[PDB]
């Protein structure tokens, strides 16, 4: 399980939200390792998908968009919430689940 300390330190985290996340070529790999940066990574919706931005994964560009996976009941809950004054959607931790699937923990944010 890959944290992202810094969030957790300097930020009061409000609402969460979990959603999968669609890599590409030697990414799954390099998760494995625990190779990634959570700095200055955060997510945002573009064209009606939600992207995860800024998050590099060691080595294609290590700072990609990468988009995220959501159902429909968590999109749900997000929609209306992403844009607000003061709060930022961060990803908090990166894990896999028991089917292998890559999975983000997407915290509101706000200045601590
Ligand atoms: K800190």
């Amino acid at each position: 399980v890959l944290e992202n300390r810094r969030a957790r330190h300097d930020y009061e985290i409000l609402e969460t939200y979990e959603a999968g996340i669609a890599l590409k070529g030697t990414e799954v790999k390099s998760l494995r390792a625990g190779k990634v940066d959570f700095t200055g990574s955060f997510a945002r919706f573009e064209d009606g998908e939600l992207y995860l931005e800024n998050l590099y994964i060691a080595p294609v560009d290590p700072r990609r968009k990468r988009k995220l996976l959501l159902h429909k009941h968590e999109l749900r809950r997000l929609l209306g919430k992403v844009e607000q004054k003061g709060l930022t959607l961060v990803p908090l931790k990166i894990y896999f689940n028991e089917r292998g699937y890559a999975k983000v923990l997407l915290g509101l944010a706000r200045g601590k």
